[PDB]
This record gives structure tokens, sequence and C-alpha cells, in this order.
DNA sequence: AAAA
């Protein structure tokens, strides 16, 4: 019985079900856009759930016993089993507010608000929006316009690597005991992605000390003529609160959002213009003691860390969020050094990163 | 808006 709970499933790359999910997975984007959110939670749990299967669905059949799959979406799998496409997922990519929302927004800098916007007024390519003389852009949105081919291309595995290096040898020369971890889709096995992102560290970092690092890397990268772009969140948190109760928990720790200059050199690829590609980078910064929660979270997928924080809640009468696990029942906070830790304080056989691409 |  494959349970309702991505943390309770294992989902591995190997998709034999693309046909399906792709469809659901716009359905979805598409009810994101429309602000339904009830109608995109559907469509993401059935989407989740069939990307967990070891088979690929070849009649209706198939589909009994699986969980989250309602009505609609048997609708939806049954017309893709009919003549291998979705007719409402075609609808969908060619409707004028869908392919608007999916285009703005794939500049760095631009949301749901002003890619309405932008709709309404009467825009429907990037060439109009950016040759435009009255309208006013975000320092975000200049960075997002002026690197958008690089930040539009996929990062691969060999430029992730190459930022990896960038970043620890940055973080090293001002934390010498700093751990710095890849987290996010390339942590779950992806081979591309939109950025790269990673987690740091340190064991014996004062307060002060781990509130200057990302000011320090950043600066040194500044003087190298790297930093594209940055912008960097200062700390919320807050060492003895009780984990969130959101659906979606927001995170607390110190970060930033940068563009990074990566030098075609650094690259060890198997293969060139301008000799270097901007890079999305994203840097965590989180005390010692929180790293395991903070690892787990920033790992994902999304889908992955809602239901995990759904069982806590609902199964274990437990909050889980980024910065902790606290156990409502025994009125503890649950320590971790380690995702395996946190996985057992939960009751969870342990869901390797490249299984958690629910 | 940036974020798995
Ligand atoms: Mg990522
Ligand atoms: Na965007
Ligand atoms: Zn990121």
């Amino acid at each position: 019985k494959i349970s309702q709970y991505a943390c309770q499933r294992r989902t591995t790359l190997n998709n034999y079900n693309q046909l399906f999910t792709d469809a659901l997975d716009i359905l979805a984007e598409n009810d994101e856009l429309r602000e339904n959110e009830g109608s995109c939670l559907a469509f993401m749990r059935a989407s989740s759930v069939l990307k967990s299967l070891p088979f690929p669905i070849t009649s209706m059949k198939d589909t009994e016993g699986i969980p989250c799959l309602g009505d609609k979406v048997k609708s939806i799998i049954e017309g893709i089993i009919e003549d291998g496409e979705s007719s409402e997922a075609k609808a969908v990519l060619n409707d004028e507010r869908y392919k608007s929302f999916k285009l703005f927004t794939s500049v760095f800098g631009v949301g749901l608000k002003t890619a309405e916007k932008w709709f309404r007024m009467g825009f429907r390519t990037l060439s109009k929006i950016q040759s435009d003389k009255s309208l006013r852009f975000t320092q975000m949105q200049k960075a997002g316009f002026l690197y958008y081919e690089d930040l539009v291309s996929c990062v691969n595995r060999p430029e992730a690597e190459a930022v990896s290096m960038l970043v620890k040898e940055a973080v090293v020369t001002f934390l010498p005991d700093a751990l710095v971890t890849m987290t996010g889709g390339f942590r779950r096995g992806k081979m591309t992605g939109h950025d790269v992102d990673f987690l740091i560290t340190s064991p014996e970092a004062t307060e002060d000390e781990e509130q200057q690092l990302l000011h320090k890397v950043t600066d040194f990268w500044k003087q190298q003529g790297l930093l594209l772009y940055c912008d960097i969140l200062e700390s919320t948190f807050e060492k003895f609160k009780q984990p969130s109760r959101k659906v979606d928990a927001l995170d607390h720790f110190q970060k930033c959002f940068l563009i990074l200059k990566l030098d075609h050199g650094r690259v060890h690829s198997e293969k060139e213009g301008k000799g270097w590609k901007a890079i999305r980078v994203d840097l965590v910064m989180c005390p010692y003691d929180r790293r395991a929660f903070a690892l787990l979270g920033w790992t994902g997928s999304r889908q992955f860390e809602r239901d995990l924080r759904r069982y806590a809640t609902h199964e274990r009468k437990m909050m889980l969020d980024n910065h902790a696990l606290y156990d409502r029942t025994k009125r503890v906070f649950l320590e971790a050094e380690s995702e395996e830790e946190i996985f057992a304080h939960l009751g969870l056989d342990y869901i390797e990163p490249w299984e958690r691409n629910a």
C-alpha cells in the first residue's frame, strides 16, 4: 500500500509516468497562476504519487490502490491513455495568460504580481517589456534581464561543482572550520537546475562571526569582479521559538541570493562566446546545532518537505521546520546531528536525498 | 520577490 505521504515513498529520477506527470504539473501550475490553491494541491499530490511508481501506467486498472487520484485526475489519465496527449494540459499551454505568466516569471525578479501587471498592460513578449521607455524595473529585474540567456539555460553538474569550489574557497578563507554542503535538486541527483544552493555552518564560529561570513564572502567576490547581483537577508532566527505551524514554512536563517560570474576555465566538462556564464547561487548560514534541520529543509523537494511537515503534525503531534523539531506530547525540542536522526525521531524509514524527488 |  503506497502511502499518501511523499516522506513514506521513494521517488527517484527514473520517472516512468512523465506523460501523465508533465500534464498534471502544467495543470497544477495553471491553478497556481489562477490563484486556485486547492486544485493546485490536488494536482501536485497526484503528480507526486505517480512520480514514485516503479512502472508506467498503461491502463486505468494500473491506477487501482494508488492514493491521491481523484475523479478529475483519473479523467486526465484516461485521456492521455486514449491518444498519448492531455487535451486539458494542451489548452493550458495555448492559453494566453498562462504563456505570458510563464514567460514573464522566467525573468529573475519577476513574480506573479509584476507578471499580472504587465499582462493587463497588454505586454506579451520580453522584447516589448525590455525596450519599453515608460516601465520602471527593480534592481533584481535589471539583473534578470541583463543575464537572461545565461539564467534561463540550465545549470549542469560540472557548472554546479565549479560553483561549489568557488563557494568553499571563499568561505574557508574567513571560517576554515566551516562545512559547506550543496543542497536543492543537485543533492537529490538532478543533472540540471535553475540555480545552485549551499548550506554553510561552522562548529566554532561566534554569533557575530556567523553573521559576518556572508558579508565577507560577497565583498571578496565583489573585489574579484565576480558578484553580478547580491541581496543579503539578515537572520530573524529565534533560538527558543516553537517551529512553524504553516503549510509552507518560512526560513528565518541569514541567506543571500546571488548571481555569480562563472569563468569557463573553472568548469571541467566534456565541452565559447564571452568566456563566462551568469549563475544563480543561494547561500544559507545556520547555527551549527540546527544544521540537520536546515539541510533537510533545503534538500527538498518542495513536495517532500510539505509532506514531512504534514506527517510530523498529523501523525506524530510534532512540529517541524528548517530550524527545529518540537514534540508537543513530551513538551521538548528534539535534537539531531543528522537527517537520519530527524527521520528516526519522526518514526520514518530513512529516505535518501536521491529518493526525495517527490 | 528572492526561497527547497
Ligand atoms: Mg535548487
Ligand atoms: Na521570476
Ligand atoms: Zn536556490
